[PDB]
């Protein structure tokens, strides 16, 4: 506990990266929105995960609420899932200062090559998805914010689904999303995710959604949601489903 | 009707196309495994479409059977639709003798710059599928013959799905399908369709599947298949669902 | 003229986009590091872009300066080509307020999504190029600060060479440009350009060159660069061959 | 050195299984190029160095300088020195491995169709050595379906000499429409290294060697073979450049 974290992920990452392997990552970064932390690019000591997966697993456990919706402002994209609240995951003296952490934030600003500032409405800070059955999935969808950090805490085999679908380089109209019509002007990237992973994600102008379980499964991740400079912007929709299940975007079936 | 259809679709396509605008469709067929037909560049006559479109209606009407199965052969991906099987589309004079059309087979034999012969299993000339409830798709899948032109007869508005999604240069190993990995591999094309589109597809080489409805709409096509000159062989899967919705790869 | 400009690009472009339609441009844009204004597109009144071009090629006239070199912090990519320095093109009232106009740089930062800021190297602010010879070419490169509108004045035939081709999403390491490793890995896009096209080029992170004149022809282009927040840095790597073409970089 | 076909069939057994030829044909397709390097090898380093062997003798001997422009492809250059067909077929090892039925019987694997080894006496080999600044094969296509290349001998990527290529096109020699191409498609960069084969769908792949930056030494020996599409097919064009220096379209 204590300063002893930041002082050993900083040695965990001057370990394993540069200045100049940093810069290929931004690269990507930009190229598809999306670079990933795997086996080849870890990003937190085991010991680190495995207590941020114990953490979660306890919120799941403690405060999980199923959704089962479409979302208008995304052209009535599904959210067949169950989630646990930002203001119940703060509470997480763990997973709160990790997210606030000077370490993380720097070396990925050296991804985003921008600022990453952890400064986002109250309700959007964290979020914890944990999809169990067939037909389960996180809609095509973007985000508000800039900048989110995607805990593959648990992923299902690839044959399952649960993959995530990305196209870079789009942007948002709440009042006119275009998803399908952006499907067919643009090509798919298909990300496989493994248990352990973790992947940076510019959520606000990447179009994305993960591919529905085929299969009863476990899918659980934590998302980490930061702003950039351009999200100090005021928040509109009313679409926050996840904050409030009925909310006024919100759809039945 | 009769050979005054033959020779009205060859004037139809004289009037439109040329070797070498037939040539850059050439290049799109080998790139993409896939070529439309839109407003823009029209295969058949409307009056020829409207036809065709009546009689496949007709056929719905009387021999439509639901499936709602997944095939394990192409990794348990759903097949959620109605279909009419081939042998009570080849009772039709009309869809039959365009299928085996000297002119339009030697038309797209410039698109897939080899011979499209007609000689495949008598259960696989000819599919209409008919989806028209939510969430019912033609799954990730590939075609047992190169060839298929798919008549997209009704399709939804973009925004309920129902588009043809494609992954080009592929292949199919019944035992190993690798759907999911070859998504994550390969980038997905997806292909908007508008009713009266046609499209010619290379359904062996090409994973394709259909965006599932994302509400109750009508999604109409008619399937030509055709071989080319590597399908004069022996299929292979137990898995021809559309024919037989007991065969062995399917399941509930 | 004078104020005028700013009232009738005002009227110009507003006639010509919405904020939905500069969406599309900005996408485009972050995926390409490039967006064209072609006769499709057009960014400025016929009238502004002769203007210029008379401007121009009077500075050309006037200051034309070969180059020819070799820079080393671009992997000896050539520079063959006649320039036209920033000091010199600063002394056009026209061609300096305009790089300044608040209505240009309001208009393109909806498509940079970020604010567009006039405050770069006074040897930098803007260029000409002028090539006119077979094999003359602008290297393989990358810009110093982010933003270029380029005004392609006079361009050749595509069967001249003279396109702009560009790989986005990289960066410029001085001291590794790996350039051709960089082409090894990806997918090159080649840009036409037509004369009276302009762009915007996002230039630190597209890589980027003009294709070598296949023959003597003319080829006469405007660099109006720009700074984004990210530029307000350290010029590096004694390679300002434009202004300098005895810079150590340089290999004549 | 005898019946060779013993011995390359039980190097190929042990590197490769009939699900990993399939993904090489994916590829193949996808780019109309497959590279066999040190991760896919293709011949023993004992069959790699007495074919670099001959070729090396082939040059000393027979290696006529070509400096020209070919108008069927857009007056692309080729500046290099070659060795004819007719010289290289002298060769029995060349000859009798570019008619394996163990080596063409691998590779129809990854083209997934026949491969013929009937094509014109001129055409059947071709030895191309490039050793100064400026030296390339320009972007061209090929008259037959296949070609073989061994990179006998490649300069570091810094100097050039890689394959770029654009998949999915076809050679209209009376339009070649090379740089307009080059515009409407993306360039796919191919760096090789001494050791490496690939395997180029010649017809539909426009491809071309980037130019040497430098005085450096770029060797290939070029196996070019039919597919059924090319049988007996009529050769046009006046342009055997490398068989013809005077050919009809070859420009000084
Ligand atoms: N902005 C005008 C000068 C730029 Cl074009 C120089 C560039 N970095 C190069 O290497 O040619
Ligand atoms: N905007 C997202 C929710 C993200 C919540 C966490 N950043 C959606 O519509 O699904
Ligand atoms: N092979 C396809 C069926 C094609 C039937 C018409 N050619 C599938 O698995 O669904
Ligand atoms: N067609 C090629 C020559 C290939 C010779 C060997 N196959 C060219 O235009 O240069
Ligand atoms: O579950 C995932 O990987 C994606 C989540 C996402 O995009 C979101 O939280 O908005
Ligand atoms: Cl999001
Ligand atoms: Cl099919
Ligand atoms: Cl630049
Ligand atoms: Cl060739
Ligand atoms: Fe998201
Ligand atoms: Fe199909
Ligand atoms: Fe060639």
């Amino acid at each position: 506990n204590v300063e002893q974290i930041d002082e050993n992920l900083a040695k965990f990452l001057a370990e394993r990266y540069t200045p100049e392997s940093v810069a290929q990552l931004a690269d990507r970064f930009h190229r598809f929105g999306f670079v990933k932390f795997d086996a080849a690019n870890r990003l937190v000591p085991d010991e680190l995960q495995t207590a941020v997966r114990e953490e979660c697993d306890l919120l799941i456990e403690q405060h999980k609420e199923r959704r089962n919706l479409l979302l208008s402002t995304t052209g009535n994209t599904p959210r067949r899932m169950s989630v646990v609240k930002s203001e119940e995951i703060e509470k997480s003296e763990l997973i709160s200062t990790l997210s606030r952490s000077e370490v993380l934030l720097g070396f990925l600003a050296g991804i985003t090559r921008e600022e990453i500032i952890p400064e986002v409405s109250s309700d959007e800070r964290y979020l914890i998805t944990h999809q169990e059955f067939k037909s389960d999935t996180h809609g095509w969808h973007w985000g508000d914010y800039s900048f989110a950090l995607i805990w593959a805490l648990r992923m299902p085999p690839i044959e399952h689904g649960g993959m995530l679908q990305a196209v870079p380089h789009t942007h948002w109209d709440k009042s006119n999303p275009r998803i399908n019509q952006t499907l067919c002007e643009r090509e798919i990237n298909t990300h496989g995710l493994e248990s352990g992973d973790l992947y940076l994600l510019r959520t606000d102008t990447t179009l994305h959604r993960t591919v529905p379980l085929s299969e009863d499964s476990t899918r659980t991740i934590l998302n980490m949601t930061w702003a950039a400079k351009r999200d100090l912007k005021d928040l509109v929709g009313n679409d926050r489903w996840w904050e409030n299940p009925e909310a006024e975007a919100a759809r039945a079936v």
